[PDB]
């Protein structure tokens, strides 16, 4: 079974970019539920898999992907954020900084691309910076709902995720998702992104 | 072609309280629906252009924006009409043929309510739960759609009778993460008179 | 966990002629269904490993292959059983309660046949058309699924009674592009006896 | 309205890679149907758009995308194929050849990648070599059913498509889609791809 991980900073530490009220609900309620529902779906899967019940194994895939994906994505999300005073918003250095310049022209090129993609997500979803381990390239992509980046390709590793579910910004920014996407860059932990990039693992 | 406009609500913004806050009604109408309306108009202008120029690729590329914003407009226009203040019939059970049909298909009104609540609660991400009429069989269905897909994308002979918006902007300011509490209270302001009338004429 | 095997057909490869050629039954069974079974078994081995190692990302990455090959196995196992040679009851109308429910829900057996045929003809790409039982409401439904998604992915309380495969490999060698002709003839060998039993037993 | 385009070679000219029988049905029946139904859907679309019928405009989106996409994808397909004796299968020269080496290591790299993606398509679809006009990069991607590559990104332009619908190989290769995908490369028209790349239009 899985447990809700602690945040590496206080709930209020990403303000003003993200309010403490959102961080608290987002962590303790939304992420907590994915964890608990993933644990439950896993218990059922284990039974079905052991019993040779193919139909129930397939039936369980919706719940497994959604809550397991939910757990994966938010565990990553919390780690690719950091307070402005602790490195949040500081541009990536080294190879990732370079690779980003090579693939997107500049950090602002990437920020614009990911901001555009995030604003255009229909309904609930995520925008990602990823590393394609196969082709050795950085990619930008979105996933729907709680689908994790690896569902877009087995060789992809997420470096940065930005949650564009309404629960990620609505208490603070209401309908204005572009303002949320404008500000979130202030607390993006590019150090985290760099380490994942350097190791090719989260 | 025709441009579309934001329809007026049939009641004041605060009229659905306490079930749905006036703050939610106002933003939902003036910001979310309006954006679907305006982005639908813009998509139509490009579509009209692409169709006239014989640009098949752009016609098809535009289907995403057309379905999302056209869908958004359809769905919210219905949503506003299938809500009503409690003092004007909101939350009063359906009478006549729809009431009969509901008892026939779902056992009872509460059976239907249980079903739609369960379905709405289980919607992953953004979407809608619907009570619909299949015009072919003259039968009732409950179904969900993702994002702003309207019920007609699940079958061309379907007519939506009642929609419940389960996008987070439909409830988050008031109920936060607790969608089931929203789904518990939304039934107080469901306009079953609208659903009955739609059922009766089948559109 | 359990391994799965290709089930035997309840009749000879050629027994469904003229509606479905033996060449199709053979390749469809020995090659297509067999691949789903084997790829389902391989995905389960990786799933079991991932689940045991606490690897959420791999469990979720594997859901595509699990649903596709697991669904493929489920769907084809049902499909073989809801066909029968005309001389063994294939094409004979449902009796008992199902016949009644069909009359109640669709007007007549032909109302139903027209509906499933229209739905099958209209399937974009690969998929299935179903007569299903909603166990909660004790009601009949007609629905389609894409690729190898089983009916149970449309609602956990659904039980498939009759499936018609409208993947091109179910008909192409015999009917080529004319899927409606396939859908005209397949009704000669629909095993409504299986459907009744399932209906009666849920 | 649209009309069925002539092929740039005889039905049998792509043998042995693709049989003349497939080419003939694929062109005259499958593509013809997409053209005719697109024409019908556009007429209905035109009425609904003129009448201000939002609900019907959206209902027609499924038919517009499938049949419109079908016309687009197959119109391209015919042009990015050519007889081996007339330039089919000759590696791309000039900028596209360079770009392929830059992005995929080698033409064989690209071929392996696209073949792998094609084999893994679940149900009906396409594998594409595309040009991202925004990022100025080559990409490989798949689409489902008749979705054209532009539904994956508004700035994408397809250079090469390979149809992996079963009707594209089944009469000849039956279930062995990997053998179809192995041979199709002998008749890929890389000169067409180059022209598109050089001008950024089909
Ligand atoms: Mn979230
Ligand atoms: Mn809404
Ligand atoms: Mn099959
Ligand atoms: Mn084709």
């Amino acid at each position: 079974t899985f447990t809700l991980p602690d945040l590496p900073y206080d709930y209020g530490a990403l303000e003003p970019a993200i309010s403490g009220e959102i961080m608290q609900i987002h962590h303790q309620k939304h992420h907590q539920a994915y964890v608990t529902n993933y644990n439950n779906a896993l218990e059922q899967l284990d039974q079905a898999v052991n019993k040779g019940d193919a139909s129930t194994v397939v039936k369980l895939q919706s719940a497994i992907k959604f809550n397991g994906g939910g757990h994966v994505n938010h565990s990553i999300f919390w780690k690719n954020l950091a307070p402005s005073s602790e490195g949040g918003g500081e541009p990536p250095k080294g190879s990732l900084g370079s690779a980003i310049d090579a693939h997107f022209g500049s950090l602002e090129g990437l920020v614009k691309k990911m901001s555009a993609e995030g604003a255009a997500v229909q309904g609930s979803g995520w925008v990602w910076l990823g590393l394609d381990k196969e082709l050795k390239k950085l990619v930008v992509d979105t996933t729907a709902n709680q689908d994790p980046l690896v569902t877009k390709g087995g060789s992809l590793v997420p470096l940065v995720g930005i949650d564009v579910w309404e629960h990620a910004y609505y208490l603070q920014y209401k309908n204005v998702r572009p303002e949320y996407l404008k500000n979130v860059w202030k607390v993006i932990n590019w150090k985290y992104a760099s380490e994942v990039y350097e190791k090719e693992n989260n």
